[PDB]
């Protein structure tokens, strides 16, 4: 069946499952992480379903560039003293939801610890 | 004076300062992190000098998309069991070098700890 009917982040992006919205437009949806690891922890997703960064193609690279530009616009507004962007791909990175999502982290001097 | 003459990552990208090269082409340069926080820890930079993600514009967003596509090509080769991509912007994120660089991290089940 379809991603629209099955994917948790597709549903959050269509407001079929609630979230605390930070920003949205026709292309992207940004909302607060439910289990934050920093005092500011925002997820930014495309509304369209793309499973991970490994699904970027030479053909959709421009759109992912646009998503990253919008990530920066959100980051510089919400985190004027700096922010970290994180994307997790697959098992070793702990990727849970298979709908690409950029983490925006900030609000403190963020740790840089061995992983 | 010019970035080519002053910026550590511009110089590494032109091989004016040594690094352990992972991949390069006319657009990007990827090399091993000197102080790794994971068993695979690669930095990917554009050869052109762009200071941080906050310098992405609606006009260069396509090129940054291309850089991120190439990050994914490097990640999926070097880290077939998954990888994490990190970008640090400004003080709170600990951004040291003001030449945009994507961290590719992997080679183990990566921690997800409070920052
Ligand atoms: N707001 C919200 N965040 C979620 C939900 N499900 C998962 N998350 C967050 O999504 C993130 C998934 O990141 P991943 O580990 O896949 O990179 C986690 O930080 C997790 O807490 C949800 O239903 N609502
Ligand atoms: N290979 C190499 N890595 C460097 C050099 N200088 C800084 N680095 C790495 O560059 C990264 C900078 O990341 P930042 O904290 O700015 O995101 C750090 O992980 C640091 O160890 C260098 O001269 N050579
Ligand atoms: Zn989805
Ligand atoms: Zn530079």
């Amino acid at each position: 069946g379809s991603m629209a009917d099955s994917c948790i982040f597709c549903k959050i992006a269509q407001k079929q499952i609630p979230s605390t919205i930070v920003y949205e437009d026709d292309e992207i949806f940004a909302f607060k992480d439910i289990n934050p690891i920093a005092p500011i922890h925002i997820l930014v997703i495309p509304k369209q379903h793309i499973a991970s960064l490994n699904e970027i193609t030479e053909e959709n690279e421009a759109f992912i560039g646009k998503v990253l530009y919008k990530v920066s616009l959100i980051g510089k507004k919400e985190c004027p003293e700096g922010y970290r962007v994180v994307n997790n791909i697959g098992e070793d990175a702990g990727q849970t939801v298979k709908h690409i999502h950029f983490h925006i982290l900030g609000g403190k001097k963020l740790a840089w610890d061995k992983l």
